[PDB]
C-alpha cells in the first residue's frame, strides 16, 4: 500500500537525522570550545 512513497519518506527521514544530529552535537561542543577558548 504506497510502499513507493513509503520508501522515500522511510529513507529521506533517516538521512535526516544525521544531518540534524550533526548540527545537534556541534551546538554541545561549539559551546564549551567557545567559552574554554577565550582565556
Amino acid at each position: 500500500s504506497q510502499a513507493e512513497a513509503t520508501r522515500q519518506a522511510a529513507a529521506q527521514e533517516e538521512r535526516l537525522a544525521d544531518l540534524a544530529s550533526d548540527l545537534l552535537l556541534q551546538y554541545l561542543l561549539q559551546g564549551g570550545a567557545r567559552q574554554r577558548g577565550l582565556g
